[PDB]
C-alpha cells in the first residue's frame, strides 16, 4: 500500500502503515521504487506510549506522518487539532479510500497553482476518516510533470451530527528522519523586507509566523530545510511556500530522536473554525519544491511555476511597462494640468506609463481622512479621471491608478455612514495605524460595496494599470456580523472576502495590469500573485538597501514580479546618496519603473534616464522572463552580483555591485554560471570570452574607487 | 512611576509609561539608579498601529512589556490571552495599584521558593485591571537579599459578571532591548537528559517546550540567554527556571526591532482555563537569576536557593545516606530470606540505606499489572513491611520503599473497581505505555483515596525512605468530573492534585527522605524539588554517559539532590564496560548509591566497594553541600571535569575524567577555580600547591592510557 | 568617499589631531566649523592623547565604530561613537562605557547625569540617525 | 647572554639577546632571533597586523593551526604589509576579558614573528630579525645584540 509521486526529477513516498496510518517515507531525487519502507524493527522507545497497548514498538510519537494529531500518544506539535462538544481533543484519523486524476483541482474561494492541461500534473487524493466524530480529512496531493513541484493542501469535512471546532488547520506536516539541517526564513520589517537568514536547527521549536492578518513585511510566508554544505549553486534544499496572504505558521520541530516536523498553514494563534453538521473548510495549498541544484535551482523552479502556473491574466507572459509615479513631485496637491504638463517630460524620455498616486479622491489632502469615499476630487480633477487619462493617452502614455479599497478613515462619508463596516470589538477603543481603520472583509455587504465602488471607476477611464495598496496591520480584530463562536474566524474569512473581492474586480477588468501593494512588500506572497502579476517590492528604494531586498526577494518570487524604481538622492528612507548610474542598475535587474520629481532632476540626469529607458527596453524580456542566477550575496560580504540567461542560452545580462570603497584595494574578478560552456560569447564593449572561460576561470573586474559601484555587461553568442 | 527591585548585586527596574501602562527598562548588575528621564523620544514605526490616534509615536509593539497582550496593538506573542464570552479576544490592563511588603508570599495550591525570615526578601505586588470585563491581575516579583534571584508570578481574579476564558497564563514575560544573545536550553530524552545545547538566536520564534503532561526528558523546563563570549567562568547570563511539573512553554521571540521577548509558564497548547465571577487562577512562578560570574555564576545561585530555601523537610540540610536498589538482584522475584541475608552484607560494606524496588504489591510478576493495588504481597513477605523493615533496621540499615501511586493498571482491583478513575476520553481507546494508564489527579476523590492508601501504607512501618515513580506520559486527557468547557483544565488540575497529595503525604510522614523519579530525570524541576529533597537523574548508570547527563543536570540543579549510583558492567543501557573506579568517582560526584548484584561482584571488587562507601562518607558533606565548579565540558570535548569547594574554601575536592584515548598523547594539564588564591593547598599523595598557581597556571595531569579512565584529588589548605 | 566634516573631525580628534586641506577653498561655514572644532580638541586634548584608552565596538565585526578616553582619577571622560552604514527604520541604538567609577555620577554634556554604573552595567540609550558614515562625540565629567 | 627585563609597574617582560665570540674561529648567525618560548598548551588564537599602504594593521584573528604560522617583512622596513607584533589570545577572550600574550618588536627592519604547533600540542613563539637573507659573521672578539 504505497504511495509513490513523480514529481520532475523528485520523488515524494508515503505509505499506509498497520491499521489505516499514513507514514511518509521520503523526499528528494527521483528514484525508481523504494523498497524499504517494509521492513525495519520497531523499537520500543521510552514513554512513548502505544494506541495497540500489547505493542509497544509502536507508537505514534515515533511515526513519520503527513497529517498528524495531538494525544494520540503523539507529543510533537500536530499538523491539526479539533475539539469536540464534550471538551475532548483527542481525534483518530484512519485511511478510507484514494483517488487518482490527471491535472490539478480548483481551491475553493482560494488562491491555487493552476495548470492549462491535464498532462502537466497528477493529483493524488487521500482520504482519512474519524468514524467516531465523522470527521473527514482529505489529504490533496498534487505532482507536476516539468517541475519538482509538489503541492500540499487538507480539506475537512463534517460528515457527522456534531459541531466540530477547528483549533489548529494546518496546509501540511512532514516528518524527516533526520534533522542535520540549517533552515532559511525571511524576516524583516519595513522598509527592509526579506532578508536571507541561515540558521542550524535547535532541538525544539523554530518558527516564522505572522499575526498580522497580513503575510507581513516581518516574517514572509517561505522556510527551506538546507543541507549543511547546500549553497547557491550546489546542495539539497527542500522549499516551503505558502500561498495565503493573510496569518501563517511555518514551523520545525526537532524530537529526542532527531527527527525533523516541517509544518506550514494558517497560524494556529487566535484562530479557530466552527463546522457545523455538512459544512466543509479547505486549507490553502503549500508548494513545495526539491533542488540538489543549489538555491538557484529552487528558486529557479520557482521563478517558472509562479510565473507561468500561478500568475494569472492577459498580462502573465507580457513584457511589464515602464513607469513613473508622480507622488514626489505634488504630493496631495496636484492637478489636471500639473500632471499632464510633466506628462509631457516623461513621455519625451520614453517612459511607457503614468501612474496617479494617493489624493486623487474626496477630500484627500492628507492621509488622516478620506480613505472608503473612492469619488474624483472636482477641484484637482475637474474632467475626472476620464479626462486627465484621455490627455495622457494622446501623449503616448498608458494611465494608472492608485487605490486603497480595504481601509476607511474614521473622517469619511463611509465611516459616519457605516460605523459598524470596520474590524472592530464591542466596547473596546478601536486603535488605529495611519490615522485609518480596516474594513471587514468577512461581511458580504462589504465585499460587494468594494467589488462596485472600485470596478465602476475603473471602468470610468481608460485605465490599463492599478496599484492596489494596503499601509496598516489589524488590530481589534472582530465582526458584528458574526456569532460570538466564529468570531476567531474574522481574519482567514477576511482574507477570504479580500480573495472574492479581487477576483471579480480584476475579472471584470482584464485589460488593467494589477501591481499588489502594501506599504511595499508587507503582502509579497504567492497568494497576492495568483490574483496580480507583479508586486511592489519595498518602500525602500536606496540602490544599496535594494541590494539585500532584491536578492531576498528572488529567492522564492520570480523577476517578473518584482518592481524596482529609481528614486531621488539623498535617498528618502535612508538619506544615503548614489550615483544614479548604480540607482538604474539595481532597479534595472527587476520589474524597472521610475519614482522621483523630474521638475527637481538636473539636465544631465534626465539624459541618464532617457539612456536608461532605452536600455532597459533592450533587455526587458532578457530580465522579466529570462533564467535568473545569483552569484555574490550582498548577505555574505561587501558585494552583489547576479545574471539573467535566455532560455537558448544565446543571451546574457551581468549585474555586479560593490558597495564599500577599498583604497589599495586587491584585483577583483568575477565567475558566471548558466552559459553554454562549449560557445563563445561577447562581452560589448570588453571583448570575446569563452562560455566555459567565464564559468570556470572568470573575468577580471575593473578597478573602481568611489562609494557604491554598479556595472552590467551585454552577452551574446558569436 | 519607577519600580526598582535590588536582588544581590542585580537590579530590575519597571516604570510606568502615561497611563496605566507598565515598561520594562532594565535587568542586569546592580546600579545605584537608572536615570527615568528617557534619553530620546519615541518613534513611529511604520505598521505598528497606535492606541492614541494623536500619538503615532506609542505603539504596544514597540513597547517593552512585562505583561503584555495581543491584539490591542502589539504583534508579538503575549504573556496572556483571554477570551470573553462575546468572542473577542481583546482585553486592556491599567496600573489599578501596588504594595510592597517584606517576606515572601506562599502561591495557592503551588511550590514555590520561599523564605524562613521577612528580611530575606522585598515582593512587589502590581495590581493591574481591565475594568470593562473586570479582570484583575496582579503581578507578583520577589528579590531576594543575598542572591541574584528575581521570581516573577501572576494571579488573575474575576471581578466582573461574566465568564472569562484563559486561553494562555505564562508566568512571566521580559521584553530585552536588545537580541544579541546566544539561548541555552536542556534537550535530551530517557537515557540522556538535560544534554546543553547553545544556539545563536534567530529572528522569529525560539521554544523549548512539553506537551506530555509533565516537565520531561525531552526539555527541561529552563532556558537562559547568554552573551556572545559569556562561559562557564565569565560573562553575563540570564536565567529562567519554571517551578513546575507538568507541560510548560519557555519561548524567546527575536521582533522586527531586535528585541528579545522571553516568555515561560504553563503551556498555552491544548490549555484553557475558565474563570467565573469571584473565581482566580495563580500561576507558578518562574526564577529568573543574573550572572556575570558566567554559567557557573548562575547555577550557584540556583544551588544555594534550591537547597536551602526551596527544598523543605527534615533532611533539606541533612547529608543523604548511601543506598543500594536491589532491582537487578531478585527482580520481581524476592523473599524476606533472601533480602535480609543479603542485606546483611550489604550493611558490613557500610552502606546505610536498603531500598525495597518494584514487585513487592498486589500480583507483581510483571510489568503489565497491579498497580494501584497498594497492599503487601503475603507470599513474598510473609510477615510484611514491619516484619522486613524491622529485620533490616537491627543490621543497622535505614529501610527504603518503592512507589508509583499515580499510575493504574488496566489488570488490576482498583481499575476493575474504579475504571473512570483515570485519565481519559468519551468513547477513544485508552493508550497504554508500560501497559499501564493514568490515574486522573484532577478528581478530589482519586487524591483523597491515594492519600491514604499511601500514607496507611507508609505508616505500617518503619520506613525513612520512599522512591516515589512514575513511568509514563499522558494521553486521552480528560476527566469525567468535569463539564466539557473545564475539559482543558485536566492537564494542570492533575498536577494541582499531584502537588497537594504529595504536601499532605510528606507532611504525614516528616520522617521520610522523599525521593522523586520519572523513569529517571523524567521531572528532574523545581516544582518536584519543593516536596521531594532529591531526585534520581537518570535511568542510564554509565559512568561515561552521566558524565554528559550530570554536567548538564549541575546547571540548574543542586548536587546534593542529584543521584547517582554504581552500576554493573556491561552497562544495561550501552554496553560499555568501564572500570568500577571510574563508575564511582562519577556517581561520588552526585547523591551517591548502588545500583547492582553484590553477589556477582568478584572479592577485589567489594574491597574497592568498601573504600568507595567509606571515600564517599569523607567528602560526603563536601561533594553535597558545598560550591560546584565545572572545569572541563564533555559536551566540547573529549573530557569532563569539576571540583567542590567547602564554604571557607579551606578544603576542595577535584574530579577529572577523559574518554577515548589517545596514542602518544599530549601533556594534560587542568586549571582549578574557586579557591583562595593567598593560601596554600595540599593535594593527598602530590604535595602541596599554591591556590593562585592551581587556579593560574595548574597543575600537570599524569600521562594514563585506556579508555574512560578518572581521578579524584582531596584538597586541603595548609 | 565623502564624509561629513563633523565626522571626520571625530574620527581625527580620536588620534593625534590636525588638517590637510586647503583653507583658501572652504566656505565660511567650514570654516567656521573647523574653529568650533580646533577649540573643542584643546579642551580633550591631554585627556586623549595621554588618558586611559577603551575600545568598545570593533570596525572588523561589525557596522559600527566606537572608543572612548578616561582619565586618570576617572572624574573625567570623552566618549565617540562611529556608525558607518545606515539601516532604514533600524532598531534602537545603545552604547555601554568603561573605565568610570562605579560610585559616581557623570553629567553628559547636554543629555543630563547619569551614574557611572548605569553607563556600564545598562549603558546609555543612543539617538536615532539616518544618513551615512556619522559620528557622536560625548563629554563626561564626575559631579 | 639572554636579556631579561621585568618592569614593577607593569606586565612587562622585555627579551633579547647578546651573542660573543670568545673562541679562535669564525662563527657565522644564519639566524638570530631576540626572544622564543614555548607555552606547554597550544589551544590559542593568534593575532596579527597585515595589512598595505592605504590600510594598515588590520586586526586579524586566526585559530592557531598544526604546523608554522609567521607573520614577517623582508622589505628593509618593518613594513605596511606586516607590523611586527603578534599575540596569543585565550578562545574566549575579548577585548574587556581573558588571558592575552602580546609579543612587539622594538626594530623598524625586516623582522620574523612566528607561532609554531608541533606533535605535542605545544606553542614555539619566535621573534626578532628575519632569518631569511640574514647572516652575520663573528669574528674572534666580536659580538652581536639583538
Amino acid at each position: 500500500k504505497q504511495f509513490h509521486l513523480r514529481a520532475g526529477k523528485a520523488s515524494y513516498v508515503m505509505q499506509l502503515f498497520r491499521s489505516g496510518y499514513l507514514a511518509h517515507v521520503y523526499w528528494g531525487k527521483a528514484v525508481r521504487d523504494v523498497r524499504g519502507a517494509r521492513a525495519f524493527p520497531r523499537l520500543d522507545r521510552a514513554f512513548s506510549p502505544n494506541p495497540d497497548p500489547s505493542d509497544r514498538t509502536f507508537s505514534l510519537d515515533t511515526l513519520l506522518q503527513e497529517y498528524p494529531a495531538y494525544g494520540n500518544t503523539d507529543f510533537r506539535a500536530p499538523a491539526y487539532q479539533v475539539q469536540l462538544e464534550n471538551g475532548s481533543t483527542v481525534t483518530d484519523l484512519r485511511y478510507k479510500t484514494h483517488r487518482i486524476y490527471k491535472g490539478k483541482p480548483r481551491l475553493n474561494g482560494l488562491p491555487a497553482t493552476y495548470v492549462e492541461h491535464e498532462q502537466e500534473a497528477e493529483t493524488l487524493e487521500i482520504v482519512l476518516g474519524d468514524a467516531l466524530i465523522g470527521l473527514e480529512v482529505t489529504l490533496q496531493y498534487t505532482a507536476y510533470e516539468k517541475w519538482n513541484v509538489i503541492t500540499r493542501s487538507a480539506r475537512f469535512e463534517n460528515k457527522g451530527g456534531e459541531r466540530l471546532k477547528l483549533l489548529r488547520a494546518l496546509s501540511m506536516s512532514v516528518d524527516f528522519p533526520t534533522a542535520d539541517y540549517d533552515w532559511i526564513h525571511l524576516p524583516g520589517a519595513w522598509g527592509r523586507e526579506r532578508w536571507i537568514e541561515r540558521r542550524p536547527l535547535v532541538t525544539g521549536v523554530q518558527a516564522a509566523e505572522s499575526r498580522r492578518g497580513a503575510s507581513s513585511h516581518q516574517q514572509n510566508p517561505f522556510i527551506a530545510l538546507v543541507a549543511k554544505n547546500a549553497d547557491e549553486h550546489q546542495g539539497e534544499v527542500y522549499g516551503f511556500s505558502f500561498v495565503y496572504s493573510g496569518n501563517f505558521l511555518a514551523q520545525i520541530e526537532v524530537d529526542q530522536f532527531g527527527t525533523a516536523r516541517v509544518s506550514m498553514g494558517i497560524n494556529p494563534f487566535d484562530f479557530t473554525w466552527l463546522l457545523q453538521p455538512g459544512e466543509s473548510f479547505q486549507t490553502p495549498e503549500v508548494v513545495m519544491v526539491y533542488s540538489d541544484q543549489g538555491l538557484n535551482g529552487m528558486s529557479q523552479t520557482y521563478h517558472e511555476l509562479y510565473r507561468t502556473r500561478l500568475a494569472r491574466g492577459a498580462f502573465r507572459d507580457r513584457e511589464r511597462p515602464i513607469l513613473i509615479n508622480n507622488w514626489e513631485a505634488t504630493y496631495f496637491d496636484f492637478n489636471e494640468e500639473k500632471i499632464v504638463n510633466i506628462a509631457r517630460t516623461e513621455a519625451e524620455l520614453g517612459i511607457e506609463l503614468v501612474v496617479l498616486d494617493d489624493g486623487w479622491f474626496g477630500e484627500r489632502d492628507d492621509d488622516r481622512r478620506s480613505l472608503g469615499d473612492w469619488i474624483v476630487n472636482r477641484r484637482k480633477l475637474p474632467n475626472g479621471l476620464d479626462g486627465l487619462a484621455k490627455q495622457v493617452n494622446e501623449l503616448g502614455l498608458q494611465f494608472g491608478l492608485w487605490v486603497e479599497p480595504e481601509m476607511v478613515s474614521p473622517n469619511s462619508e463611509l465611516y459616519r455612514k457605516h460605523p459598524d463596516w470596520c474590524l472592530h470589538v464591542p466596547n473596546r477603543p478601536r486603535s488605529e495605524g495611519r490615522n485609518q481603520l480596516v474594513l471587514d472583509y468577512s461581511r458580504e455587504d462589504v465585499c460587494d460595496y468594494i467589488i462596485e465602488t472600485i470596478s465602476n471607476v475603473l471602468a470610468s477611464a481608460p485605465i490599463t494599470y492599478v496599484k492596489w495598496d494596503m499601509n496598516r496591520h489589524m488590530t481589534e480584530i472582530g465582526s458584528s456580523a458574526l456569532p460570538p463562536e466564529r468570531q476567531r474566524e474574522t481574519a482567514h474569512r477576511y482574507m477570504l472576502g479580500l480573495y472574492r473581492v479581487m477576483d471579480e474586480i480584476t475579472s471584470r477588468l482584464p485589460h488593467i495590469l494589477f501591481e499588489s501593494c502594501s506599504g511595499g512588500g508587507g503582502r509579497f506572497d504567492p497568494g497576492m500573485l495568483y490574483y496580480m502579476p507583479q508586486t511592489w517590492t519595498s518602500d525602500n528604494t536606496d540602490a544599496v538597501s535594494r541590494l539585500k531586498i532584491q536578492y531576498g526577494t528572488s529567492l522564492v518570487y520570480p523577476i517578473s514580479a518584482m518592481g524596482a524604481h529609481v528614486s531621488a538622492v539623498p535617498n528618502h528612507q535612508v538619506g544615503r546618496v548614489a550615483s544614479l548610474k548604480t540607482r538604474g542598475h539595481v532597479a534595472m535587474s527587476g520589474n524597472f519603473g521610475y519614482e522621483l520629481d523630474i521638475t527637481k532632476l538636473t539636465e544631465t540626469e534626465k539624459q541618464m534616464m532617457k539612456q536608461q529607458v532605452a536600455f532597459y527596453k533592450d533587455v526587458r524580456r532578457l530580465v522579466q522572463f529570462g533564467t535568473f542566477y545569483r552569484l555574490l550575496s550582498p548577505f555574505e560580504g561587501n558585494e552583489a552580483a547576479w545574471m539573467f540567461v535566455s532560455a537558448d542560452r544565446s543571451e546574457a545580462l551581468v549585474a555586479y555591485f560593490r558597495v564599500l570603497a577599498e583604497a589599495n584595494a586587491p584585483l577583483s574578478y568575477l565567475r558566471l554560471k548558466g552559459l553554454d560552456s562549449n560557445q563563445d560569447y561577447e562581452i560589448e564593449g570588453l571583448g570575446v570570452y569563452g562560455g566555459d572561460e567565464l564559468v570556470y576561470a572568470g573575468v577580471a573586474l575593473p578597478y573602481r574607487s568611489s562609494d557604491f559601484i554598479s556595472m552590467m555587461w551585454r552577452l551574446k553568442a558569436v
